[PDB]
């Protein structure tokens, strides 16, 4: 008695287990990894044949990024992690300006859909200038 060929997990992806097999019986256990974008949810990552007719398991890794704060006028938001919950993103005010507001920005989550705390800061010109006599 097998659980049937392992389905497709949109909330993960194969990591090993030579797919040269067809059955795995109960008690068996796969690997599976979590694509780039999942956050606070790490607690497991295995598919075991249960006594239901398929593979049971937890929702390890949960995809929930934060909407891009947008373009930093007179600046360059330090983005890279696609804004995955549980991250900090700095900023950078161009030459004739400096950073003010919060050089850091943490990715938070509220209810269900992630909830930014603060976006772009404030880029204001310095107190020194030589473009005019």
């Amino acid at each position: 008695m097998n659980c049937g060929p392992p389905p497709t997990l949109s909330f993960a992806a194969p990591m090993d287990i030579t797919l040269t097999e067809t059955r795995f019986k109960t008690g068996t256990t796969l690997k599976y990894t979590c694509l780039p974008g999942y956050v606070r949810s790490h607690s497991t990552q295995t598919l075991t044949c249960n006594s239901d007719g398929e593979w049971v398991y937890n929702t390890f890794c949960i995809y929930k990024r934060c909407r891009h704060p947008g373009e930093l006028r007179n600046g360059q938001v330090e983005i890279k992690t696609d804004l995955s919950f549980g991250s900090q993103i700095e900023f950078s005010c161009s030459e004739g300006f400096f950073l003010i507001g919060s050089t850091t920005s943490r990715c938070e989550v509220q209810d269900r859909g992630v909830g930014w705390s603060h976006p772009l800061p404030q880029c204001e010109i310095l107190e020194h200038h030589h473009h005019h006599h």
